[PDB]
């Protein structure tokens, strides 16, 4: 969605699938994998279409509070 690939590009984000937006980008999955695990949406990549119904990224707007305790985790 911020590049647009094809479906990647403009629809919806997976660690694998993110790699076709992105192709050539990293030198191993990990660094990735590091990286989607804090600040993906869902903390997720590899998501088909929850993202897409929304159509907006939600995860820019940080509309909630984020507060010092989450009860767990």
């Amino acid at each position: 969605d911020i590049s647009e690939s094809l479906r990647q590009g403009g629809g919806k984000l997976n660690f694998d699938e993110l790699r076709q937006d992105l192709k050539g980008k990293g030198h191993t999955d990990a660094e990735i994998e590091a990286i989607f695990t804090k600040y993906d949406q869902d903390g997720d990549q590899e998501l088909t279409e929850h993202e897409h119904q929304q159509m907006r990224d939600d995860l820019e707007k940080e509309r909630e509070d984020l507060d010092l305790d989450h009860s767990s985790l």
